[PDB]
């Protein structure tokens, strides 16, 4: 009714979003003024028998899987209390890091336990932002007023840590990083506010398509991950093409590459731009002359290749584990309505529950959310599946490999009394499972 931003963040125990599981998720509700208006919500996931976490994840979180198994619910009830959150109508659900990482979670956490994986972000008013790259485009475009940390390599950081930590944010809890993430969309609505107000107004992807002239070549800024912190993650790029079959996909060329392979064949410096994923794009002249030579960008190179791209427009033409099979493809429209049947039959009537689907994946997604979720409603045939399942995750290369590891962290982090306590217990549970 109003329109609210929903702060997110994910603990999880590895960086795959879809191999990995889930530890922990935190959120909460603001106004469009980033007032706190709701409760704190935090809650856990249990993870299934048929998974080790990741050691080098639960050193970093401190979430151990004996805590998120012992405090947490199935996989289904956590993804049943992120669905009812996110689709809370006129939402802007935004994090830091969520376009890339935290969104892939969610998207695959709803393709597991029969959700629509994309609905969520659009319907209902609804839209997606994320501060990462808000706070990337700050560095490039407009610095003032914010303290930029470098890392131990010096370039400069966007880990939320370090700018909080550079910029006086207290950093700290279970809320600490979405309390800190308010903190950055509060910091660069204050000290940059029209580039804030530009930057949230053009998460819309047809504001977006308004900046596309294909036809002209008509240059842009933007700002991505991809080009590098050396770079202030920063280029001027041109429009080429459209994908062929991503319809969200426009193909851009980086005017700061060498574009001879391109020219001459049958480093490619060309890079999809997906429109529904909040990318960064702004009229050419929003990069500054003093902060393209703060950057180290070079006008005249990328002026001297457009032209050359404009001359040539042939250039145009030119350009199994079914937790890791989500981009496979959309489902049919029948396929999703007997998906939706599965959802929202109570789980004690699924056993009995005749449904066709035609999509191969179905099955599978299928007998996995019955096992992972419901094990007590598994019959004895299902429950040797399930054996034969968890054996071939289980292999001998595996569980030496995670020995190993064990093995090799302890005697690395002897010194880090904390990382030892958390090493024992990752131990504990591997012997178990
Ligand atoms: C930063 C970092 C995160 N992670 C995992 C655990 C975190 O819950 C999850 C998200 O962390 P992040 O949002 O700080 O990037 O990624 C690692 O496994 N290794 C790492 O170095
Ligand atoms: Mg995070
Ligand atoms: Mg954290
Ligand atoms: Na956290």
């Amino acid at each position: 009714q109003q329109s609210t931003f929903l702060f997110h963040d994910y603990e999880t125990f590895g960086t795959h979003p879809a191999l990995d599981r889930p530890a922990q998720f935190a959120a909460i509700r603001t106004d469009s003024e980033f007032n706190v208006i709701g409760e704190p919500e935090v809650f856990y996931c249990k993870p299934a028998d048929d998974y080790l976490p990741q050691p080098g994840a639960v050193l970093i979180t401190g979430i151990t899987p004996q805590e998120a198994r012992a405090k947490g619910e199935n996989e289904a009830a956590f993804a049943a209390r992120i669905h009812s959150l996110f689709t809370v109508p006129k939402t802007c659900i935004l994090g830091y890091n969520n376009v890339r990482f935290d969104d892939e979670v969610t998207r695959n956490i709803f393709y597991r336990n029969f959700y629509d994986p994309y609905a969520w972000s659009w319907q209902h008013d609804n839209s997606r932002w994320d501060l990462l790259d808000v706070m990337r485009a700050c560095y490039a475009l407009r610095p003032e007023g914010i303290n930029w940390p470098e890392n131990d390599d010096g370039l400069p950081s966007f880990r939320l840590e370090h700018l909080t930590k550079a910029n006086g944010i207290e950093h700290s809890d279970a809320m600490a990083d979405v309390y800190a993430t308010i903190a950055m969309a509060k910091l660069v609505k204050t000290r940059q506010p029209r580039l804030f107000d530009y930057l949230f107004t053009h998460r819309n992807k047809h504001k977006l398509m308004a900046l596309i002239d294909v036809p002209q070549m008509k240059p842009l800024v933007h700002v991505s991950g991809m080009f590098g912190a050396w770079r202030g993650n920063t280029s001027w790029v041109a429009p080429l093409a459209w994908h062929p079959e991503n319809r969200n996909a426009v193909i851009m060329v980086d005017l700061a590459g060498d574009i001879s392979p391109l020219l001459e064949l049958d480093a490619v410096p060309v890079k999809l731009v997906h429109i529904n994923k909040c990318p960064v794009l702004a009229q050419a002249n929003t990069l500054r002359p003093e902060d393209a030579d703060r950057l180290g960008i070079n006008r005249q190179h990328c002026l001297d290749n457009l032209k050359i791209l404009r001359e040539n427009p042939q250039v145009r033409e030119k350009v199994d584990n079914v937790d890791a099979q989500l981009y496979n493809g959309f489902f049919s429209d029948a396929d999703r309505a007997a998906m939706k049947i599965v959802l929202e039959t109570e789980p004690r009537n699924l056993p009995a529950l005749d449904i066709t689907f035609v999509d191969k994946r179905i099955e599978k997604l299928l007998f996995n959310y019955r096992a992972r979720n419901f094990p007590g409603t598994l019959d004895y045939a299902e429950q040797q599946r399930w054996l034969e399942h968890r054996r071939q995750v289980f292999t001998p290369e595996f569980l030496q490999g995670y020995a190993d590891e064990l093995q090799m962290l302890v005697q690395q982090y002897a010194d880090d009394k904390e990382k030892v306590a958390l090493l024992k217990a990752l131990w504990q549970y591997a012997d178990e499972i």
